[PDB]
């Protein structure tokens, strides 16, 4: 039963969009349906954030911060710097002016948007120290979001996130293959990508870098310039972000905090063979994942890397070993739910059978019940005590 009031604020991984892109498929139900409005339908207010899929895990925490509070996007005096893109961003309105107010929202982040939720969270809570002290060397101004000091988060809900990356990024060939992927989610909204659409339908937002699919440019041939580009070829990338050595990069800094409640869901679609020990992709999986991309993760090993058998499982682009919570370079606690949820550490849902683009609705599974999972999922945030009381 409920117990506090706090919005659900959705946000997706390295592929999203807003809920007027793609002219109104949802990233957030797919082919199912709209997942936000099924929530505020049932009771539970509930809003999206739409930010650049590709670029970093920072970037896409001081877009989220600032389409949440409203204002004019800041990355960041020193990163800016450090990086050779852009200091300011867009400019948004303010979804939740409410958070500068003393309120409080519950994240549900799929993909790459736990990583992303998870680093909002830190920003927010401790600031950056080094952005700190740029400013005062160079006296330059300083966002809020570096400051520290905020609580807007009540919790955090990770759905089939690499917190310790995916050794998907390990391929060969994978930046071909990942943008087939971006042109195989366009497929299950309908659009082609071999088309100079006039309309946007899918913005990158790399304003900060200064990138925009031109006028007589098909998807196909933006893609091919994005490949050539700082937000592929720069550390400050989700490319980055998402690989192993990455992911456990970003888990050396980015704590749990311990006035949030974190929640895990792990995914897989796959089965093991027994004279191989591989994983493979289980009937019904998404035809973005099933031929490739599958496979190299059911197989892939690298023991100086420390990717070893427990690495294998996987839902089509994530390891599902991966998905619990950060554990390489993590101080982070996981804990299995028990019935109990805990706060300032990360309560292990367990393991769902669906892929990564049937669990959001992109790709269907009529043996999946979506509309069940979110309202399950709402009611368990809303029963979340923003004050818990210590007893026997
Ligand atoms: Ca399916
Ligand atoms: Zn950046």
């Amino acid at each position: 039963s409920r117990a506090n009031d706090a919005p659900i604020v959705l946000l997706h991984g390295f592929t999203g969009w807003g809920r007027e892109e793609m002219f109104g498929f949802k990233y957030w139900g797919g082919v199912r349906g709209d997942i936000e409005q099924w929530l505020n339908d049932n009771g539970y207010r509930t809003y999206t954030l739409a930010v650049g899929p590709l670029s970093s895990n920072w970037d896409r925490a001081c877009e989220a911060y600032a389409q949440l509070v409203g204002g004019t996007v800041d990355y960041g005096a020193a990163h800016a710097a450090k990086h050779g893109h852009a200091r300011f961003g867009r400019t948004y309105p303010g979804l939740l002016p409410e958070l500068k107010r003393g309120g409080r929202i519950h994240i549900i982040a799929h993909s790459q948007g736990g990583q992303t939720a998870r680093m909002l969270v830190s920003l927010l809570e401790n600031g950056s120290q080094e952005e700190r002290e740029y400013a005062k060397a160079h006296n330059v101004s300083l966002s809020p979001l570096f400051e520290g000091g905020h609580h807007f988060v009540l919790s955090v809900t990770t759905i089939a996130t690499p917190h310790d990356g995916t050794t998907l990024v390990n391929m060969v060939d994978f930046t071909d293959r990942f943008f087939d992927l971006q042109k195989c989610v366009l497929k299950a909204a309908a659009v082609a990508s071999n088309v100079p659409y006039t309309s946007q339908v899918y913005d990158f937002k790399l304003d900060q870098w200064g990138l925009r699919r031109q006028p007589g440019e098909s998807f196909d041939q933006y893609f091919e310039r994005l490949k050539r580009s700082p937000v592929w070829t720069s550390t400050d990338t989700a490319r980055y972000d998402l690989s192993v050595p990455g992911a456990e990069k970003l888990n050396q800094w980015v704590k749990a905090s311990p006035n949030t409640y974190y929640l895990s869901f792990a995914t897989e679609r796959t089965y093991r063979g027994a004279l191989t020990g591989n994983y493979y992709p289980e009937l019904g999986m998404n035809a973005c994942s099933a031929v490739v991309c599958a496979p190299f993760l059911g197989s892939y090993r690298n023991a100086t890397l420390g990717i070893d058998d427990r690495w294998l499982e996987n839902d089509g682009i994530v390891n599902a070993f991966s998905m619990n919570g950060p554990k390489r370079g993590s101080t982070d606690r996981i804990v299995p739910y028990d019935g109990t949820i805990k706060k300032g550490v990360w309560n292990d849902m367990g393991t769902y059978n669906v892929d990564h683009l049937e669990v959001i609705g992109v790709d269907p599974n009529p043996l999946f019940d979506i509309r069940a999972f979110y309202l399950r999922l709402a009611e368990q945030l809303a029963s979340l005590q923003p004050h818990h009381h210590h007893h026997h």
